[PDB]
């Protein structure tokens, strides 16, 4: 694999990439990087000697092996440059405009100024539904409904649950009961509730940054939703480092939650995108907006948990993933029944 899969990699570059079989197998470099288990990528790029002698200007790119389409979706979001430019296809893969910086660290979500440029990115970024012309077949069905229910239903089928809660059926219980309240929930008269196009997997990881500034990346997940699951998402991924590179793969530190001050700044900035000028906008906006993210982010506890517990059974501890993201829910529900 790791020997053999450079050849066929260049070979298909050389050929796929403008300019670019003007070199030989020998001028080009792949480095394989880290990636989830539904994919394989790869940094590909040419000599930067030989760049400068072929003047060739593409010098990277990356190559990418592989409900809503992932790849629909993430030629629509090329299209209107909120994602890397898609460069072209071959059989089993894409090859996509190579980004020069890297994704965003944990550490990061702290910084006020940056959490500024996520939430600017992100208001423009929700705003593409009303201002452009969005694929017309893709369900509206929020994916909160399709993916509560979906997942919920296969993990139900599973055997041994109790190997990853003695309590596990107090939590499928808990989803549809979610569900029922948040049919409810979502009809008060609040933007936190607009349906628009979703990224459903916002996170540190999914956002990449060039010199300050932002762009979004894996679309796999995506599709229309409520807006403050996407921004919930967002907030809880400040709690959860995927960088840590032993055993469980992942670090939880609830304390890192992101503040009420940084929330209300994340909020009014986003606002201050995702509202046109004229908007129709009462004085606690802020107020509803902020627990409508709070009570979504209970639903995402659930969603991801059984996520992680599917990924267990046909496979990172994602059974210990599940287990942590229950305690969110436990500890979500608390704190939202307290105020
Ligand atoms: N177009 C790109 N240019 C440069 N780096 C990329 C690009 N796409 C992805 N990466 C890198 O690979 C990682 C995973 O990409 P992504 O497709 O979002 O995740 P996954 O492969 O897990 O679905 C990112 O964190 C980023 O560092
Ligand atoms: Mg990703």
């Amino acid at each position: 694999s790791k020997l053999t899969d450079p050849l066929y990699i260049k070979k298909i570059c050389l050929e796929k990439v403008h300019d670019w079989s003007r070199c030989n197998e020998d001028d080009v470099c792949v480095n394989q990087i880290l990636s989830g288990l539904t994919n394989q990528l790869f940094e590909v790029s040419i000599k930067e000697d030989t760049a400068i002698e072929y003047r060739i200007t593409r010098r990277h790119v990356l190559f990418r092996i592989y409900p809503l389409s992932e790849f629909e979706v993430y030629k629509t979001m090329s299209k209107y440059r909120i994602a890397p430019l898609l460069l072209n296809t071959f059989d089993g893969g894409r090859i996509e405009e190579w980004l020069y910086g890297d994704p965003l660290s944990i550490d990061d979500l702290k910084n006020k100024s940056i959490l500024v440029g996520i939430a600017n990115v992100l208001g423009k970024f929700h705003t593409l539904s009303r201002k452009r012309h969005l694929p017309e077949h893709w369900d509206k069905t929020p994916c909160v409904f399709k993916m509560m229910d979906r997942w919920r239903l296969a993990v139900s089928n599973y055997k041994n649950l109790d190997k990853v809660t003695l309590d596990i059926n107090k939590y499928i219980q808990e989803s549809h009961k979610f569900l029922k309240f948040i049919k409810i929930y979502t009809q008060i008269e609040n933007i936190a509730n607009d349906i628009v196009f979703c990224h459903n997997d916002l996170q540190e990881n999914n956002i990449m940054n060039t010199n300050k500034c932002l762009r979004l990346i894996d679309f796999e997940y995506s599709g229309y939703n409520f807006l403050s699951a996407d921004i919930a998402n967002f907030f809880i991924e400040t709690t959860i480092d995927y960088s840590y590179n032993a055993y469980p793969f992942f670090i939880i530190n609830k304390k890192n939650y992101i503040s009420y001050e940084s929330r209300i700044l994340f909020v009014t900035t986003y606002l201050s995108k995702y509202l046109d000028d004229s908007t129709a906008a009462d004085q606690d906006i802020i107020d509803q907006f902020l627990e409508a993210i709070e009570v979504q982010a209970l639903g995402l506890h659930l969603i991801w948990a059984f996520w992680s517990i599917i990924r267990g059974y046909q496979t990172f501890d994602f059974f210990l993933y599940a287990k942590e993201r229950l305690k969110m829910y436990d500890e979500q529900k608390q704190y939202l029944m307290s105020k």
